[PDB]
């Protein structure tokens, strides 16, 4: 029993993590096969970051300014190349630590593992999800771009998150592993809007689904409410709106717990219109959005990787 | 920057999980060097799990009867032995995947990372602290016993727990690495008694901080409040009582924003008595006792003047 936020095992991710200085800047990459990904932003220092037109700025740019590291061996590149916001430089070596990997780009509301690295080395492993206005809450610091986001089914590892920068209001952004940021965002360091955010409603309704499975009971109210009137009372907190694709998703946990979907709706308006009243539900008087369907089934099974 | 309950990378101990299969029970070793550490309740069956004598059932049990696995290869176990509640397993060959580590014991109040395994592979990671009644808040189902507990130093994982059991109130209880229960608990079905819990102080106090860190100060008060009065308001809200100590190891995040760990302790006892009045401190409306003031400069780079 127990709920917590988990993240997958870091194991098959910490072994391409390696360190990459270009000039006067330092960050990390993400050393698969032969072949090293990392932001676009390593060919320029911290002082030029306001307009640089990086296309331009990559002309003049040869391999061999490129020292990319694992651990303590040094690598070369042979041939370099920028797609979209990331630069991917061939080395000579190949990573023989490869996990079976796929690059994937995710919607938002999903959730992913978070690997922090400074100076090529891991430091921290977390779980966040994509904001619906396509940022994310991360623990960040200086020298940690390249920190990759990941997601584990079997042997396979999908990586779907590469860290860029900081916004003025305390988020973050970054791009998918081809390159492509997520949402109205882009590299160049300007005064972008974190847009507005609102709740992930399917996300909050599976943990509502993680607790009456942890034995919580509190929330719970007999009378239902109609598919749409959730939608209605969704917009007016700030609420993502649900689609029968979420009912569909929320199938899975429906006969497990023996409760239709739409009756936890309705326990759902109960906490929202009636508020908390200062009680707790997995332990959190806050209505968690941070939780996907797949991560409750993941962690009330018990599923592995190796 | 953010705030994130965030645990250490993995995979150094991932190396070393692995599966041990005694009978028709099955659980997870921790194999370090040569030997395999694993609960030492995996020789008993659930009929003798009421009242056992381990020594009795440990010399009936044989070299063969322990299958040691790496989730895919055998290994060969050409030695048993009991220490306190754990049993080494002495195996054919070493693991290669060994790292530098410590077998240590954390005192209530400090925190970890845990990594779940099944079947020797593992499922998850996250965070967690000893409770000051000895016990911890994991997410465990069965097949989790000998999940083990952990921190990473530099090269080395001190190692601080090796899950044994489940208590009736949904929390857990296991050992150090030596074997000995953290708690007054034993592995023994019995009536078990989870003590009553406080609330880590030290660890609110030190996340206050990270709070002033993130630079809102809805919190902050102009009102102060004496040292010690507070001592006995926190036995009123069963809080464990905060120490000179307590404040000495605060005093680092004190020096870098500034704020008095007095002040800060004001703005708490104003704090409960009232509630947050519907507002959120680094977005939880509930008090985090989960974080050390290490795992705040951890987390929060800072500076101090001087």
């Amino acid at each position: 029993s127990g709920f917590r936020k988990m993240a997958f095992p870091s194991g098959k991710v910490e072994g391409c993590m390696v360190q990459v200085t270009c000039g006067t800047t330092t960050l990390n990459g993400l050393w698969l096969d032969d072949v090293v990904y990392c932001p676009r932003h390593v060919i320029c220092t911290s002082e030029d970051m306001f307009n640089p037109n990086y296309e331009d700025l990559l002309i003049r740019k040869s391999n061999h300014n490129f020292l990319v590291q694992a651990g303590n061996v040094q690598l070369r590149v042979i041939g370099h190349s920028m797609q979209n916001c990331v630069l991917k430089l061939k080395v000579d070596t190949a990573n023989p630590k490869t996990p079976k990997y796929k690059f994937v780009r995710i919607q938002p509301g999903q959730t992913f593992s978070v690997l922090a690295c400074y100076n090529g080395s891991p430091s921290g492993v977390y779980q966040c999800a994509m904001r619906p206005n396509f940022t994310i809450k991360g623990s960040f610091l200086n020298g940690s771009c390249g920190s990759v986001g990941f997601n584990i089914d079997y042997d396979c590892v999908s990586f779907c998150y590469m860290h860029h920068m900081e916004l003025p209001t305390g988020v973050h952004a970054g791009t998918d592993l081809e390159g492509n940021f997520y949402g109205p965002f882009v590299d160049r360091q300007t005064a972008q809007a974190a847009g507005t955010d609102t709740t992930i409603t399917v996300n909050v309704l599976a943990w509502l689904y993680a607790a009456v499975i942890n034995g919580d009971r509190w929330f719970l109210n007999r009378f239902t409410t109609t598919l749409n009137d959730f939608n209605l009372v969704a917009m007016k907190y700030n609420y993502e709106p649900l689609t029968q694709d979420h009912v569909d998703i929320l199938g899975p946990l429906s006969a497990q717990t023996g409760i239709a979907v739409l009756d936890m709706c309705a326990s759902l308006k109960e906490l929202l219109q009636n508020g908390m009243n200062g009680r707790t539900i997995l332990g959190s008087a806050l209505l968690e959005d941070e939780f996907t369907p797949f991560d409750v089934v993941r962690q009330c099974s018990g599923v592995t990787f190796q």
